[PDB]
C-alpha cells in the first residue's frame, strides 16, 4: 500500500526532527559524539523528505499528489531552516572541539601555574621583600584563577563566552608582562625584579608553564564567536524542530483525511 508509506514516513519525520534537536542541542556542548549522531539524523530526514516529494524507486511509491502540496509548502520552509543551521553545526565540528580540548588543557595547566605562584609569595615572605612585591604576585596568583573562571565562561556558548574570551586573552597579556617585569628588570607598572633565587626558579617554572596559555590564546579569540553561533543555532534548531513537530503532524492528518 502507498498511503501507509506516507503517513509512517511523517510520523517517522517527527521523531527525525525531535532527535536532531536532541543531538544538536548535545553536540553544542562539545561532544563529538551528537556531532556525528545528528548528521546521521539529518541524513535520515533528508532521505524520508525525499521519498516522500520525489518519490521512493526501491517501495515504488508515486511522488506526493497536489492536494497536500499546500501542506508540503510548510514542512520544507521549517526544514530548510533546520537543514542549514544543521550543516553550519557540522561545518564547524572540529573548531568547536578544539576549544572544548584546549580548554580541557588549560583547566588542568592554570591551577599549577597559579598555586605555583602562591610558593612564590610565600618565598618573598620567608626572605623578605618590600610589601609592593608580595601583593603584585599576589594579584597574579588571583588573575590566574579569574583567567581559569573566564575559560570556565567561554564553554558556555553565551553572550558572555566572547567577552571571557577577550578577557582571557588580556588578562594573560597582563599576566606576561608582569610575569617577565618580575623575571628581568622593566620600568612599566615599577615592576621590582625578584632578587631570591628559589623564587626565580619557580618563576622560570611559571613562565614555561604559561607558554601553553600564551600560545592559545590567538586560537580562543578566533574560535569562540564560532561556538557562541553554535549555541545559537542549536537554540535555533530545538524552536523550528518543535514547531515542524506540529507542522508534520498536521501534515499526517492531512494524509490520512485523504
Amino acid at each position: 500500500n502507498h498511503d501507509k508509506q506516507y503517513i509512517g514516513h511523517a510520523g517517522e519525520l517527527r521523531v527525525l526532527s525531535q532527535r536532531i534537536a536532541k543531538n544538536a542541542t548535545e553536540a553544542a556542548a562539545g561532544k563529538g559524539e551528537a556531532f556525528k549522531l545528528l548528521k546521521d539524523a539529518r541524513n535520515d530526514f533528508e532521505k524520508r523528505w525525499n521519498i516522500l516529494v520525489n518519490g521512493d524507486e526501491s517501495t515504488s511509491l508515486p511522488p506526493s499528489p497536489e492536494a497536500v502540496k499546500p501542506q508540503m509548502d510548510v514542512v520544507q520552509q521549517d526544514w530548510d531552516g533546520l537543514r542549514k543551521n544543521a550543516d553550519s553545526i557540522l561545518a564547524s565540528e572540529q573548531t568547536v572541539l578544539s576549544l572544548h580540548q584546549v580548554a580541557s588543557t588549560l583547566a588542568e595547566t592554570i591551577p599549577q601555574l597559579q598555586v605555583e605562584y602562591e610558593e612564590v609569595v610565600d618565598i618573598l615572605l620567608e626572605n623578605g621583600a618590600p610589601a609592593d612585591q608580595v601583593a603584585v604576585a599576589q594579584r597574579q596568583s588571583l588573575l590566574a584563577e579569574r583567567i581559569l573562571g573566564s575559560v570556565n565562561k567561554v564553554l558556555a556558548g553565551d553572550e558572555n563566552s566572547v567577552q571571557a574570551a577577550d578577557s582571557f586573552g588580556r588578562d594573560a597579556s597582563l599576566f606576561g608582562r608582569v610575569l617577565k617585569g618580575m623575571q628581568e628588570g622593566n620600568a612599566a607598572m615599577s615592576i621590582s625584579k625578584v632578587t631570591n633565587a628559589e623564587a626565580v626558579d619557580r618563576l622560570n617554572e611559571i613562565a614555561e608553564l604559561f607558554e601553553f596559555v600564551s600560545g592559545s590564546v590567538d586560537e580562543i579569540l578566533e574560535t569562540s564567536p564560532d561556538l557562541f553561533q553554535v549555541r545559537e543555532a542549536a537554540n535555533n534548531i530545538f524552536s523550528v524542530s518543535q514547531t515542524l513537530l506540529d507542522k508534520a503532524s498536521q501534515l499526517a492528518d492531512g494524509f490520512e483525511n485523504l
